């Protein structure tokens, strides 16, 4: 092993997962990539290369060859509510999210991650990373309501089981997603939501894609949970100093 990591992205036909493994391959001179999505039709999305694996995360069996012989794992797996289809705006109410029974927040980003991070650990994964979301700290954050989920509570929970489980693990609370440009905008780090009490409180989707991966690069990402938020585009400087960066951030969770 004088051979590069070999990176597995879950989520990898997501908007941000996407980016990363997009990332990934064309990091060839850093890292191997590889890549779970949960359909065909995700498969070919970003290319149908034969280093995608298609699967569900909560299908204990059905994800193992993807983790076999991996050294890094980025979670970008998540639920996601879908708009219940009977809402009538005109006599106002507001809509109601649902989402598929099976894939809640609880089985899919508390016991599905679970699944992933286990099985990373059998398949000897050296460090783990996954993102998520900031307004954690608030058990009774507005997002935790949609389809009644508690779509947060679930993710920390897996956080919490990350960061508990002994493998090198970086955990980055993204604040809204952006469809922004990456790389083109000074980017933050938080802890504990307290970007939430600022105007940078969003980030480009390619931003977070790019933390992910510097994060496989220095040993000062392990073992960190931050919260990541950024500035605008045409207002600052661009991040450059990746080490100093994670330098920034002491919180184990
Ligand atoms: N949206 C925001 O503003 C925001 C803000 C802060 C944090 N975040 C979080 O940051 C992350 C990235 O966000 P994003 O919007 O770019 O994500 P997202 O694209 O829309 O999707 C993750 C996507 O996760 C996959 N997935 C869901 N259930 C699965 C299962 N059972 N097995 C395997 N894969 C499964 C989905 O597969 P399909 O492609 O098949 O649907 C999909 O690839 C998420 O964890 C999200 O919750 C989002």
């Amino acid at each position: 092993s004088a051979n590069l990591p070999t990176v597995l992205v879950t989520g990898a036909s997501g908007r941000t997962g996407q980016i990363v493994y997009k990332k990934l391959k064309e990091g060839s001179d850093k890292f191997v990539a590889k890549g779970l999505v949960r359909s065909a039709q995700g498969k070919e999305k970003i290319g149908g290369e034969a280093d995608v694996f298609i699967g569900d995360i909560t299908d204990a069996d059905s994800i193992n060859p993807a983790f076999q012989g991996i050294d890094a794992l980025v979670i970008l797996t998540s639920a996601v509510p879908k708009m219940k289809p009977g809402f009538d705006p005109t006599k106002g109410g507001r809509p109601e999210f649902i989402f598929e029974d099976g894939q809640y927040p609880e089985q899919v980003d508390w016991i599905g991650q679970k699944n992933q991070i286990d099985a990373a650990k059998v398949a000897g994964v050296k460090h783990i990373v996954v993102v998520g979301s900031m307004g954690g700290t608030n058990p009774d954050h507005p997002l935790n309501k949609l389809g009644n989920g508690n779509i947060l509570v679930w993710k920390r929970k897996a956080e919490q089981y990350l960061a508990d489980s002994g493998t090198p693990y970086t955990i980055i609370r993204a604040g809204g997603l952006l469809d922004k440009e990456g790389g083109v905008r000074e980017l933050l780090v938080g802890k504990d939501d307290e970007l939430l009490q600022t105007d940078t409180k969003t980030v480009p989707r390619a931003d977070v894609a790019e933390v992910c991966i510097q994060a496989l690069l220095f040993e000062e990402a392990k073992n960190k949970a931050f919260d990541l938020g950024s500035k605008p585009e045409g207002t600052s400087t661009p991040t450059k100093d990746f080490k100093a960066l994670f330098s920034q951030v002491t919180s184990r969770f």
